[PDB]
C-alpha cells in the first residue's frame, strides 16, 4: 500500500503546510501546493475537486490527487510489482515512469531520510 | 508507454502463437491472428501491409497495428491523461473507447492476472 507515512514524507520533501494555497513555477509549468503538483499531474490523478489551482492549492484535495495517482500509476511503473514507497516517491517526483528513472533517486534519498529519521533535527 | 509486457500478456489472452495464419468469428465478426484483430481495428491503425487478413493472420504485422492503435488511442480514450496498460489491453478489446468501457473489465482482469503472475 501507499501508506500515511510515505505520503507524509513526500509532503515534507515538497514543503508541506508552507504551501498550502501556494503556487510557483517550475520548468516552465505552475506547481502548485504541500505537494506541488502540476496540471498534468491533477489531470492524471483525475481532476479531483473543484478544478486545478483550487484542488491542488488544498492540502485535503491534494491528497487525494496523489493517493489516486500511486493507485493508477504504481504498479504500471513497477512492470506488475508490488511497489514500495521507494516506487510512489520516485512517482511522484518523476512521473509515471518515475520509479525506473535515475533522476528521480536523490529524491527519494530525502523521502527515505524523513522516513528512517536519519540526521534528524529539531 | 504501451511496454512489450503489456503486448505480450494481451497477446497471450487472446490465444497468441497459436492463432498465427489463423481467422475466426468473435462475437459476431471475423477476427484474425494472435491478437484477434477484426477489419475495423485494422482500418483504425492506418491498414498496414497487403489487406486485412494478410496483415492480421501474421504475427509482426498484426504488432504494427496494435502498436499503431494504442499510440493512435490511448490519450484519446483517458482524456489526456497517461494511459496504462490497463487503458491499453482495454482499448484493445473494446475500442477506442475501450478504456472506459464495462464492458471491457473483464478482459482487464485476465491480463492483470498475466501480468501480475496470479494465472
Ligand atoms: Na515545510
Ligand atoms: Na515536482
Ligand atoms: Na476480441
Amino acid at each position: 500500500q501507499f501508506t500515511d507515512s510515505c505520503l507524509r514524507c513526500i509532503c515534507k520533501v515538497e514543503g508541506c503546510d508552507s504551501q498550502i494555497g501556494k503556487c510557483g513555477m517550475d520548468v516552465g509549468s505552475l506547481s502548485c501546493g504541500p505537494y506541488q503538483i502540476k496540471k498534468p499531474y491533477w489531470i492524471d490523478c483525475g481532476k479531483p475537486g473543484g478544478g486545478y489551482e483550487s484542488c491542488t492549492k488544498n492540502k485535503a484535495c491534494s491528497e487525494t490527487c496523489v493517493r489516486a495517482y500511486m493507485k493508477r500509476y504504481g504498479t504500471f511503473c513497477t512492470g506488475g510489482r508490488t511497489p514500495t514507497c521507494q516506487d510512489y516517491a520516485r512517482i511522484h517526483n518523476g512521473g509515471p515512469r518515475g520509479c525506473k528513472s535515475s533522476a528521480t533517486v536523490g529524491y527519494w534519498n530525502k523521502v527515505q531520510k524523513c522516513l528512517r529519521g536519519t540526521h534528524h533535527h529539531h
